[PDB]
């Protein structure tokens, strides 16, 4: 069995990214089933399960194992939400969709990258090239659109900048009468291949994209923040409490400012 959808990528970086963690309940019906360096969430909606992201291709079996350790059947995963079409977050999604029958859910631009399993021309990391497992079974959400399943309501928020189709997901998780607003934030890291310039006129959609993302992340109700790379939000697997999403955005803003200045230095 040479499985195209799980054949490993980035095996050296994966030693850190995929370091194991026990799966844990976040709050309510919502759980973490990812790794030390890459977040994967699992929502039990009462009418099926929803996963958020899929890590690397070889992570798909590890994710399904974690889902089982929590007592769930992966055959009940109905949707896999995608924050971005890069192989460290989408790499395992095709395998997960194959094995579960789930529909993959993304932004319009995100879906285009998922279908291709390759970088789009306006992706800051286009020049890195490469290919990763492509996805075909795709549902596009518009910015502000809500996915309702079981008793859960998940809102899609376009949060471009890292790529044009990067997308953040929010929903409420409840325990008895107490509910918390959870945000699973796409990366906002301004990184690129070597020759890419964020200050080029052709990059303006990406830079205006970051500005819209900062405004969105400042507006969200955000009792709990799960960052696609959890170290971007700090120590531990998620951050909580007033201000988390705003701090996350400010971190990105500071990195972007530093990057723009770097490009404007002689
Ligand atoms: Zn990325
Ligand atoms: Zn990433």
């Amino acid at each position: 069995s040479d499985d195209p959808l799980t054949r490993p990528m980035a095996v050296e970086r994966a030693k850190e990214w995929l370091a194991p963690l026990p799966p844990e309940r976040v709050f309510g019906n919502s759980y973490l089933v990812g790794f030390a360096g890459l977040s994967v969430a699992l929502i039990d909606t009462g009418a099926g399960l929803v996963l958020i992201d899929g890590a690397l291709p070889q992570a798909a079996p590890m994710i399904l194992s974690n889902v089982r350790k929590l007592g769930f059947d992966p055959r009940d995963i109905k949707f896999i939400l995608s924050t971005e079409p890069h192989y460290d977050h989408a790499g395992g999604i095709a395998a997960l969709a194959r094995d579960t029958g789930a529909t993959v859910v993304a932004s319009r631009r995100g879906a285009e990258g998922l279908r291709a399993g390759a970088h789009a021309k306006d992706d800051p990391q286009f020049d890195y090239g490469g290919a990763w497992p492509a996805v075909s079974r795709l549902r596009v959400m518009k910015d502000g659109e809500v996915l309702r399943i079981g008793r859960a309501s998940i809102t899609a928020h376009a949060t471009p900048g890292h790529t044009m189709g990067s997308m953040t997901w929010s929903w409420n998780a409840c325990e008895g009468k107490r509910c918390k607003a959870i945000v699973f934030a796409s990366s906002l890291n301004p990184v690129s291949a070597d020759r890419y310039r964020f200050t080029a006129p052709s990059s303006a959609p990406i830079v205006k994209g970051f500005e819209a993302s900062y405004r969105r992340m400042g507006a969200l109700k955000c009792d709990i923040l799960i960052s696609a790379h959890p170290d971007n939000a700090g120590a531990g697997r998620y951050g909580s409490g007033s201000g988390a999403c705003r701090s996350y955005a400010e971190r990105s803003r500071r990195l972007l400012a530093k990057r723009l200045a770097e490009e404007r230095r002689e």
